[PDB]
RNA sequence: UUUUUUUUUU
């Protein structure tokens, strides 16, 4: 269908709550949840969504804005107004379902919901409920049927699970629905799951079949996602609202970004712990970092790395999706309280999460996609304030900041290289308490982390896979050795008659 | 010797 382009204007008039309020667009209750945030101003892609997202013309939306800038209430905000707009029609009903890639962010959405409600305890008639996975789905349900909520928050899973089931009850008068972190949720893995919720909430709408209109946010997107949303998107026009410029980089300006390479991939734990450290005595343990890494594994030996070297400057908070739910919930809002502090996780923090003044973003690694380098480093620098980042590779991970100038227009200022010291290696080596066959299973989960990658990135596999093998021996502190494995193993790899596997294991069956 | 997420507490 037609996709309108709507480029970056930098000489257009400033939209405001007050203007909007006048002006017809924003009612008195909604101009006076926000108003009482005491925020300078509407962000730029909030001035450029509202008025559109509300706009009886008959389209749908796209809209890109960095890491950052507001694009939560950039939705949230038309959303109340139209509740409120149709407040005496089918109020007993989901009019608007938001959709998120993780648990964690359909959570804190929600929980910017619960702001608006703070802020004006007449909204509150307006409710939101949450339905992710992890959670009890019993009294979620209960939760549906006391509240009768008029917005819901989901991840794809779950919500799927209670379509299937109770689509008749809640959400036959859906008006709205919103793809937060869209590019990845139409990514192989979540487009079926979006078009399995988009194909239900089409076949059951009272209006008719194209009656929903379809919100598209994220930092990183293009034309190209115009066409992975095409079975999902109802409407003849679709709006594209852009506030970066067509070729200007997605990641975001104020972000002074460096890159330390390393001559080996184990390397980069010691140069991340002689930054971590050389950090805290700067800041005199006022520091505030996330670092990510590839895998849940290897997360979690980072933590106790992390742990042992600065938990009595710091408390170091373990992410990731094989931590529960619980904890997953509660490590979020202590994160988002603190002053100071170390997150450790995988790309489940990569998107969206809103942690405020975080000073820096680390990583140990590649991320699991391209776009995902934008979104790590976004998690610092929001609203205004400032942020550092440093990526730590090695020599064979080049290809990925080659390929971020190729695809992306991404060029890291800051380079350098490291060689740690023997003293270093000793310190973190000899404080490690796990056994060769946790360490055996860690550096397996990265052999095939990075065997999912090599493409996208370009990797030279015969370089690559090696050196990330060879993590195995340098936590042993043996260089030599390598990863004991059995032939049944290595078939299941496809490496038996692949000199690269001779390289990487030796059978010990 | 489940690469990041993502129902199965329906
Ligand atoms: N108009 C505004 N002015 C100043 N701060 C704002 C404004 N709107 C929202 N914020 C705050 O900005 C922070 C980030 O907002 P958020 O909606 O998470 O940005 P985002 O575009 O969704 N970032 P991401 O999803 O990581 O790409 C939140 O803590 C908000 O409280
Ligand atoms: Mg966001």
């Amino acid at each position: 269908s037609k996709l309108i382009h709507v480029p970056k204007e930098d000489n257009s008039k400033e939209v405001t709550l007050d203007s909007l309020l006048e002006e017809g667009v924003l009612d008195k209750e909604i101009h006076k949840a926000i108003t009482r945030m005491e925020f300078p101003g509407l962000t730029p892609v909030q001035q450029k969504t509202i008025k559109p997202i509300l706009s009886s013309e008959d389209h749908d939306v796209i809209a890109r804005a960095k890491t950052g800038t507001g694009k939560t209430f950039a939705f949230l905000i038309p959303i109340f107004q139209h509740l409120i707009n149709t407040k005496f029609d089918s109020q007993y009903m989901v009019k608007a379902v938001i959709v998120a890639p993780t648990r964690d962010l359909a959570l804190q959405i929600e929980a910017e919901v619960k702001k608006i409600h703070d802020m004006n305890y007449g909204l509150k008639k307006y409710a939101c409920v949450s339905l992710v996975g992890g959670t009890d789905f019993r009294a979620a349900m209960n939760k549906m049927n006391k509240l009768r909520p008029n917005i819901v928050i989901a991840t794809p899973g779950r919500l799927i699970d209670v379509l299937e089931k109770y689509s008749n009850k809640f959400f036959r008068f859906v008006d709205y629905k919103v793809l937060d972190e869209a590019d990845r949720l139409l990514e192989i893995g979540f487009r079926d799951d979006l078009e399995t919720i988009s194909g239900i909430l089409n076949e059951k709408n009272s209006k008719s079949a194209d009656n929903i209109k379809t919100l598209l946010f994220s930092a990183t997107l293009d034309d190209k996602v115009q066409k992975l949303a095409n079975n999902i998107m109802n409407k003849k026009e679709c709006l594209f609202l852009d506030t970066v410029d067509k070729n200007e980089p997605e990641a975001h300006e104020r972000i002074d970004q460096s890159v330390v390479i390393s001559e080996k991939f184990a390397n980069s734990i010691f140069a991340a712990v002689e930054h971590i450290k050389k950090q805290i005595k700067e800041r005199d343990s006022n520091y505030k970092a996330i670092i990510f890494a590839p895998t849940v594994k290897f997360t979690s030996f980072l933590c106790s790395i992390l742990k042992n070297e600065f938990k009595k400057d710091l408390p170091i908070l373990e992410f990731h999706g094989k931590i529960t739910q619980n904890k997953r919930t509660s490590l979020v809002k202590r994160f988002k309280k603190d002053e100071s502090g170390i997150l450790v996780c995988t790309d489940v923090g990569a998107r969206g999460m809103d942690f405020p003044n975080v000073h820096e973003v680390l990583q140990i690694g590649v991320p699991s996609e391209l776009a995902n380098y934008i979104h790590r480093i976004g998690r610092t620098a929001r609203s205004g304030k400032e942020g550092s980042s440093v990526l730590f590779i090695c020599k064979d991970e080049l290809p990925f900041v080659r390929e971020l100038e190729d695809a992306k227009n991404i060029v890291i200022a800051k380079q350098e290289k490291y060689e740690p010291s023997e003293e270093i290696k000793s310190e973190v080596l000899e404080a490690v308490t796990e056994e060769p066959e946790d360490i055996s299973d860690i550096v397996i989960s990265l052999i095939s982390s990075y065997r999912s990658c090599i493409k996208e990135y370009r990797f030279s596999e015969r370089r690559i896979l090696p050196e990330i093998a060879s993590t195995y021996g340098v936590l042993l502190n043996d260089p030599q050795l390598k990863i004991p494995v059995s032939r049944r193993f290595l078939d299941k790899l496809g490496l038996s008659r692949s000199p690269i596997g001779k390289a990487m294991f030796e059978i010990r069956d």
